[PDB]
């Protein structure tokens, strides 16, 4: 149908059809008379998968022959989403498969909706890992993603009575056609035990053993015939485990629980033993695999020349002491040489500055679970502090501030300090974030080793986030500038010469309208909810958290509602406000915010006077597959975190690339986005980081804003009086109390400027032509935010490898 | 190579080779450079599996079109063993696959050894179910085997320090290529809750739900293109299960534990809650599936005409009250009509008379777990006893003897009584066993309803137990009488006309020698143990149990050893005594018997004076695959259970068909085997059932035998003095105490006659020609013991269906 979706050759369509029927028969063991839609989905999945194998086998054989430096990206999260369409896009098989299934009397889009999301992540951090794998494959890097194969990913969110209900994400129920179990590479992981000091070296003995079984999933590059690997470990008990009889067998579950479920927290540290076990589990299995592959290429001096380990935050920080343990205890290298190798091999990426999100493990936990690692950590700390003492003689407070060991009620290990000490590079994920790291939380470290600190602004893959989810936009763009931009997003700048092109302006606006119509229909299909496609689609989708300030958005919504009730027959630009995102199960305030949102909708959506001028919808179960649907349909992107709290943000980039204008604070990547597009083409408002600091020094007093802003006072009084909760008048008392007495994120402080800015948005929307021209200016300057640019910088500035755009023989 | 293995056509060999390479590439994602033997095994398995699908799909379509009466065999055990070779045999692909793999540079036999046994059974009862499935498919019956897909089957037995060690049988570790998950047919099973009595009928409410997910495995008939199904249920927790968050997800294990492991008991009842849950789990899921299929053919009067349910012992006895529950509570049929349908639908097979093996569930357990079923059972009992009271007025003791409810310390439900009352047919598994049922334990029931009692002597499938495990013997036989006997075993009688044929006599003897050489080599390969292939192979393989009397065998072995030590330079026929079998983990005496056996071997195998004249080997981890190796190599089959205890026995039939002579008591099927072959061609000894009864009436006094038999006294003194356990003089004190004071199985009573009989065996072995002629007479008369004969009788006399030998279009 459309150009960017590839060719539908006669030979290929014929081949696809026969292989489809072959799998339906031999693989699914079914006939066209009893086959269900799910059966057809699997037949198609296996058919597409077949096209990957040849390339997958030769890519790996290629790396063996050339032996390039290997990149290992360690993460406890890989938010992959669905794999079928992405695979077709990267293999240029979309139109062929669409035609083939069409001829078989099937609708491919219907089949794609059957695939379960691989939701092995919470949000931004996990999705970044997924985008990175795509880019590393597209740039021809010998990269491997290593993680855990959770039996249950992020929970499926259900809304009952306006409240969030959690249900298990049994994503493997019907099977996973993309993965390939590799039991032959199963490795042992040790826990507990004790340390024994012998004549020659220490020994970790009397440990409990848990097996790590790997499952490999192919990661295809964009049309370059490269297929890398994502290896996820699954926990298995040894067969002699606990070996009355029956109980011993049933207790195998204890060991296998390690890979059972993903901790559902976004930007929040929960110091539970099971989580620590998961972190060591992935690190121990991965490092053995890395060393095994290295030897199969004694001379560990060349280890850093053949290996690069990237730590996605501190979750896999134990890789540092584990590498030391192996090199020192097992390989018998002297400490100094081992440390040199470790530092040159490891690099650390920080993803937040919120104190509650930093990992600080209790010493008593490490002491019992990983006794040898604790000893190695104390030794690392000892030698590191000796270096600090030599550089800053007499500065005793600096010593206690930089220590990896934190004193107090209970001693803890600051994992971030461990990562900085044992890594040759430390980076933030957006310019402002990286600067904050050097100026605040990591200031002492920056002063000791300035060369270690870098910035690597985040990005998103234009394959999944443009071509896959918005083919209509990808097509009108390709029509003007070709298809080269898909793997060289900077070329979108050429669109700047079409900002005055009446034809282009019309096409851009038409694509958006079509996306909105499609999404508007979807809402009624799977969720039975009516919305006016002519209204401005105002959306804020991301995990629910106080720092992201969904509450500020709520305040604006209520303001709009009160204004309409005050002057009913006054014209206002129609809006459909959409808010979606999951709240961590144990995050009470976050769950209350969800209830507030649905409560507001209950009132606003049923008020006769409002009509179709204002609608408030809460998008249930926001996940990757849902993002691919709502983002292309958005007009306004809400990125309103308090300045200095959102390290980078990536959802913001997805909206910019898909034709939505942005209203937001100068926080995270928003700053660079506005810089690229021009501040006049962005809706910036609120306090800057400096303004927040000034307020804190003076003391934030929410009462002041309440006393001086009549409209704000009214909203708070409505909340307190039960206006939004008739049967439960004090239902939102906790929210009001927090806002009024202990709001760490200063919601009230940005209220006035936010509302004013929103009026400017409605003003521009009333002028279709000018709204679209500003949109074009945003799309045209979103090139910098491609994860291909991000990965190329990591490759050259951190890993020491050169990216390649060369195709491999298919 | 050999005739009976089929043709190796050029076209087929070429096709097999290409499909083998296809699966290695696309299915296993590997190349010939990194493929391991396990990889090659799977490539072959998938290749053979492909040949089954077409036939499997059309067989099921066939049953849908013709709608014949369906046979449902319910069992908690299906001891299948390996599937690859069996599939090739039934599809006549063995030589083709052998040639194809040969050309690819691979040894098929080596690949077959890689497959894990599907050990979902304990012994005889579970293997009978497996043989039955094979025969039902070969006889063209629309049969379905229903059971549980245990994650862990019978434990793998390891021998350490002469003691049995148990280790988990993780048979699904590398995957199961034969099964096909059918999540689309997942069904709910209810537990706990309470009964609510409403205006119209009772309702079972507030129950906990566990999902039953089916996995289908194909069951090919012998060269008739019929492929039936074995459906095994797997337990799955619902997604809203227990829905802090993490714990709720981890607790899903509680529900899924139902299908986690097989209870490892042979002829022993263990009243644990988990076992009861397994029994109801299989019954509830299966019955819903049966009824669903029935409706997809309201008129339950025709239910018995379209459905037959065979209960393999009482394990699935809850099918009776569950069927009543569904018909009465859900379908709204009146009790009397529902009962009529239930009785006409169900049939029960008893497999033992040992009191400790009978199921008697505590009322308090059923009361809590299945409240509605308990009520239905009380009602059934009430109406049944009313019938008894009317037939035998005033006989109050008969009423208490026949009640389904047993009074006493704790009230229990006698499941056997439940089965007899709710079944239209009850059968024993050997003529003598069925007679004992009518004369003793079920006497009262037989007097009330004589027409219900039948006999169906057991059998074994000649496919796995002759053609598959002993191709050499199958070939020399086919050379003389053709291949028709493989599916019409009675034709072996034609071999009687070759008993004087010098050529045949030589071939029979040659095949046995080759089998012994192969097995003798195997022992050194995987177990490093030397044995003299020229000796008589004396073997007893079966589960370890006191009633099977492995101890009597031990006494004979020690006798032989003492005699040699007494007259060292006297000639004796060399023997290799092999004993193997697993002991239930909680069966202490059984574990002590294993230790005694290895202890005897430790002494006998290292005595210089004995030389290679006597060897005692304990065959580790006896299972189906091992049986296929040792049985064809045996000369003497030990079937020495105390008369009246072995219901039938089936191992005895396997040995008879494979050229071994039998030494045994007139117990179980041994009686019919001797009757078929002629008592002069069997080595019978010991007390008959009548003799055992006389002894019990008089009182068994073991001391008497000890006082009057010098050789026996010596053995007991050696055991007591520590002769076989130097470091632990009283190690076998429990064994001696049991033998001397509380031996329920009268080991001593048959000692003298057993030893005398064994001398007659050694005498015949010294005459090769006559030994072989007697062997021929046994093989020639083993036809009656084919499970095809057994199934044909069940079909005509119980299920009301006619077996068919007609091929289906392939
Ligand atoms: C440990 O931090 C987190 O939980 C987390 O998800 N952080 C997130 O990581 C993303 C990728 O760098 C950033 O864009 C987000 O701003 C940051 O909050
Ligand atoms: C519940 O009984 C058992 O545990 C069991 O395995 N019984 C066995 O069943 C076999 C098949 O009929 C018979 O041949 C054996 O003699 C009987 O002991
Ligand atoms: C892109 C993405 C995120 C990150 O969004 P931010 O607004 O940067 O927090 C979270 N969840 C999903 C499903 C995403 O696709
Ligand atoms: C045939 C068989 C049995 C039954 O043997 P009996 O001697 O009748 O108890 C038990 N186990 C296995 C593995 C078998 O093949």
């Amino acid at each position: 149908q459309i150009s960017v979706r590839g060719l539908a050759g006669v030979e290929n369509v014929t081949e696809l059809k026969k292989n489809f029927n072959r799998h339906l028969h031999f693989t699914l063991v079914k006939d066209r008379n009893v086959a269900t839609p799910r059966d057809y989905y699997f037949a198609l999945a296996h058919t597409v998968r077949d096209h990957l194998v040849g390339r997958w086998i030769r890519t790996q054989q290629h790396y063996y022959e050339k032996d390039p430096k290997r990149i290992y990206y360690l993460s406890l999260e890989f938010y992959m989403g669905r794999t079928l369409q992405n695979t077709m896009v990267n293999l240029a098989l979309e139109n062929a498969c669409d035609e083939a299934t069409y001829q078989l009397g099937l609708d491919m889009e219907e089949l794609e909706e059957i695939e379960e999301d691989a939701g092995l992540g919470n949000g931004g951090l996990g999705r970044l890992a997924a985008c990175f794998l795509d880019s590393m494959a597209t740039l021809g890097l010998a990269a491997y993603g290593y993680g855990i194969r959770y039996e249950f990913g992020i929970f499926n969110q259900k809304i009952c009575g306006g409240w969030q209900m959690e249900e298990a994400d049994d994503w493997l129920r019907y099977g996973n056609p993309w993965e390939k179990a590799r039991p032959e590479f199963t490795l042992p992981v040790h826990f507990y035990g004790r340390v024994e000091h012998t004549s020659q070296g220490a020994k970790w003995v009397d440990t409990q053993v848990v097996l790590a079984m790997p499952y490999d999933t192919p990661v295809p590059g964009y049309r370059n015939n490269v297929v890398n690997t994502m290896r996820l470990w699954s926990a298995k008990a040894p067969n002699d485990f606990n070996l009355g009889y029956i109980q011993a067998v049933l207790d195998r579950n204890l060991a296998e629980n390690i890979s059972r479920v993903l901790y559902p927290n976004d930007n929040f540290f929960e110091g539970k033993e099971l989580r620590l076990k998961q972190e060591y589990f992935v690190v121990a299995a991965t490092l053995q695999d890395i060393i095994r592959r290295f030897k199969s290429s004694t001379n560990f001096d060349a280890f850093p020349d053949k290996v690069a380990i990237q730590l996605n935050d501190t979750h896999p920080s134990l890789a540092i002491p584990e590498l030391m343990r192996v090199l020192v205890d097992l390989e018998r290298l002297d400490w100094d040489k081992a440390w040199e190798v470790t530092v040159k091999t490891c690099a650390y990426t920080n993803h937040t500055v919120l104190p509650e999100a930093l990992e600080r493990w209790p010493v008593h936990l490490l002491e019992t679970l990983l006794p040898r690692h604790l000893q190695i950590i104390y030794e690392i700390n000892q030698r590191f502090l000796n270096r600090v003492a030599a550089a800053f003689p007499g500065d005793v407070d600096r010593l206690r501030r930089m220590s990896l060991v934190e004193e107090g009620a209970v001693k803890r290990i600051n994992m971030a300090h461990l990562c900085i000490a044992g890594s040759h590079a430390v980076n933030g994920v957006a310019r402002i974030h990286s600067e904050i790291l050097k100026k605040t939380i990591f200031k002492d470290f920056y002063e000791l080793e300035p060369h270690k600190f870098q910035n690597k602004t985040n990005g998103i893959t234009p394959r999944r986030w443009l071509v896959l989810c918005n083919p209509g936009l990808a097509e009108i763009i390709a029509e003007r500038i070709g298809e080269e931009y898909i793997s060289d997003l900077d070329q979108l700048r050429k669109l700047l010469s079409y900002v005055d092109d009446e034809a282009f302006i019309r096409d851009v606006a038409k694509v958006k309208q079509e996306n909105k119509l499609k999404f508007a229909a979807y809402l009624e299909r799977e969720y039975k909810v009516h919305i006016n496609p002519n209204s401005l689609f105002d959306v804020q989708v991301k995990r629910i958290h106080e720092y992201k300030r969904q509450l500020l958005n709520c305040l604006h919504v209520i303001t709009l509602y009160n204004r309409i009730k005050k002057e009913p027959n006054k014209f206002v630009v129609p809006r459909t406000v959409m808010i979606g995102g999951k709240a961590a199960p144990g995050y009470h305030m976050a769950k209350m915010i969800i209830k507030l949102i649905t409560a507001i909708g209950d009132v606003v959506n049923h008020d006769p006077v409002v009509g179709d001028r204002l609608r408030v919808i809460f998008l249930e179960n926001y996940r990757v597959s849902l993002a691919e649907k709502v983002i292309p349909a958005a007009d306004l992107s809400e990125q309103i975190s308090t300045a200095g709290t959102e390290a980078s943000g990536t959802g913001n980039m997805k909206f910019m690339l898909n034709g939505a204008l942005t209203i937001g604070t100068m926080d995270g990547a928003n700053v660079e986005m506005a810089e690229e597009a021009g501040e006049e083409n962005f809706f910036i408002f609120g306090m800057r980081v400096e303004d927040v600091d000034r307020l804190d020094q003076r003391g934030y007093n929410a009462q002041e804003y309440y006393d001086r802003i009549p409209e704000l006072r009214q909203i708070i009084e409505q909340l307190s009086s039960g206006f939004f909760s008739p049967k439960q008048p004090d239902l939102f008392k906790d929210i009001v109390n927090m806002l009024m007495h202990h709001d760490r994120f200063k919601v009230f402080a940005d209220y006035e400027e936010y509302v004013k800015c929103q009026e400017r948005v409605s003003a521009l929307y009333k002028n279709p032509r000018e709204w679209t021209r500003m949109v074009i200016r945003n799309i045209a300057t979103s090139g910098k935010f491609s994860s291909d640019r991000t990965i190329a910088q990591y490759a050259r500035e951190i890993w020491g490898v050169e990216p390649s755009r060369q195709r491999l023989p298919a």
